[PDB]
């Protein structure tokens, strides 16, 4: 039996992204008779702890490590040792700047923020400014989302008043939302770039009694996730996990696999 170790950014499971990704990879391991362990820090942003867990992963002598890189530049400090241990690397969800993945399975994050940027441009057509709640500034999925966002806003990208980084923590999302809507009464659209961010913004907007003054759009977990959002981009975490496993299989079989697979996402809109 093949031995694979999955290293998400967290195993939260109030998280509907991380929860379903795990289900998809455990369904693939089931379907293919794979031995699969999970190892993850307690927080998304704890790359130092994620690096320790990769080192630990490597000493377990798995055939494959699947890795959602906590940090676009610093994860490599530990993941650079994976190849040379004779282990296959699949990157799932969130890449590195360094080109070491054997395969990457992710959403197109740039196009996700672009489609939510374009919804937001239409909302502030006449007026309004924009507040953003991001998550972990240095993860590649945050970067691609915020870049996308600004691209889809075109000329209107100067309407972003501020960007707050909650580091994937629901109470920081809430606080930073309160701080922004206090400081910029001209914000008529809030953007949350992941579920933590969006959820904390929607509560804060609720507690502030702003729900018919400030609209909320987000990039979100999955087709599971709810209203007084008025648009959301939904990913396919089940497929990210499923495919990461399945196609790790091709590599070990010495068989052709693309170096990048696009997991796909959809925009839903309240009308």
């Amino acid at each position: 039996q093949y031995y694979m170790i999955c290293i998400p950014k967290v195993l939260d499971d109030s998280s509907d992204f991380w929860s379903v990704l795990v289900e998809g990879a455990q369904m693939a391991a089931k379907e293919y008779e794979i031995k699969l362990e999970f190892m993850a820090p307690e927080k998304e942003e704890d790359y130092l702890v994620q690096n320790e867990l990769i080192e630990e992963a490597i000493k377990r002598k798995p055939d494959v490590i699947l890795l959602a890189a906590a940090d676009y530049e610093k994860t490599y400090d530990a993941a650079k040792e994976i190849k040379d241990a004779g282990i296959k690397l699949i990157v799932i969800d969130s890449g590195m700047k360094q080109d070491i993945a054997d395969i990457t399975v992710a959403t197109d994050n740039i196009q996700a923020g672009i489609r939510i940027g374009a919804v937001t441009k239409n909302l502030v057509r006449k007026s309004g400014k924009i507040g953003v709640i991001s998550f972990v500034k240095n993860s590649k999925t945050a970067m691609d989302r915020e870049e996308g966002l600004k691209i889809g806003l075109s000329d209107d990208s100067n309407k972003i008043e501020a960007i707050y980084y909650c580091d994937s923590n629901y109470d920081k999302a809430y606080d930073g939302t309160v701080e922004l809507l206090t400081k910029y009464p001209d914000i008529s659209v809030m953007v949350g770039l992941n579920q933590y961010s969006a959820t904390g913004a929607a509560r804060a907007i609720k507690d502030m009694s702003l729900e018919a003054k400030v609209k909320l759009v987000c990039i979100d977990s999955s087709m599971e996730q709810e209203g007084i959002f008025e648009a959301m981009v939904v990913q396919k975490p089940f497929n990210i996990g499923y495919l990461g496993v399945e196609k790790a299989l091709k590599l070990l079989k010495k068989e052709y696999v693309p170096k990048q697979l696009d997991s796909g996402c959809a925009l839903i809109t309240k009308d």
